[PDB]
């Protein structure tokens, strides 16, 4: 029972917070873009990366991991993000597995929620495409649970 209760609290999670982080954009830049070098920027054309606060704060209130990617070609590479590295760095400029179903969901114009690995490690996922004003693909938006911190409550 409980386990079941964890799992949906997990996954409803999620659902409500990949939301939330595309509102945060939205509230934070307004409508994003893409630039010539294929960098997200906001309407005036300025660059998004290093301006992280909108994101840390949906990541400590809704306590999951979070990630915006930029579409370069079929590309998604990390361009803000809280998943850190040993060395305590942000994974920036890292990219999506072209080989997971994540990728391929996101190319084919939908949402992902489920298991994914990221940078060696399962984790408990969301993914939804990020859209310009036009409606074209520019990115996608990320939020996740590692399976340790599933586990650990579990424990
Ligand atoms: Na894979």
């Amino acid at each position: 029972v409980t386990n079941n209760i964890v799992d949906m609290q997990v996954q409803d999670t999620l659902k409500g917070a990949a939301n939330m982080l595309g509102l945060y954009l939205e509230e934070q830049f307004g409508p994003l873009s893409l630039n010539v070098a294929g960098n997200l920027v906001d309407v005036d054309g300025r660059p998004i990366e290093g301006e992280n606060d909108y994101i840390d704060r949906l990541s400590q209130s809704m306590n999951v991991v979070a990630t915006v990617f930029a579409k370069n070609g079929n590309d998604y590479i990390r361009t803000l993000t809280t998943i850190k590295d040993d060395n305590g760095e942000r994974v920036v400029g890292t990219a999506l597995d072209s080989s997971g179903d994540a990728y391929r969901t996101l190319n084919a114009g939908g949402t992902y929620f489920g298991e994914a690995t990221i940078l060696g490690s399962a984790y408990m996922t969301g993914y939804v495409p990020l859209l310009d004003r036009t409606g074209q693909a520019i990115g996608a938006c990320f939020v996740g649970v590692s399976i340790e911190s599933v586990n650990a409550i579990l424990n």
